């Protein structure tokens, strides 16, 4: 399935909803104001992207979920600490 995510300080579209491996998340926001970095668990916990992490910056980034945990954060200064981070469990 394909789901739109409201990528902002107050992230919407992920809370209390069920996801499955293979689903496509579409991060929507204004290009240049944020980014989407796919990180690992430790990177998610400390709001810091690990070396080589993949960045998406188009404002309408299509990312497929892999089975298990999928972590994403915005890496601009103050944004992750401001709540721009999500952990999705794709069953
Ligand atoms: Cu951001």
């Amino acid at each position: 399935a394909v789901y739109n995510i409201g990528w902002s300080f107050n992230v919407n579209g992920a809370r209390g909803k069920s996801f499955r491996a293979g689903d496509v998340l579409v991060f929507k926001y204004i290009k240049g104001q944020h980014n989407v970095v796919a990180v690992n668990g430790r990177g998610y916990a400390s709001c810091s992207a690990p070396r080589g992490a993949r960045t998406y910056s188009s404002g309408q980034d299509r990312i497929k979920l892999t089975r298990g945990q999928n972590y994403f954060i915005c890496s601009f200064p103050g944004h992750c600490g401001g709540g721009m981070k999500i952990a999705i469990n794709a069953k």
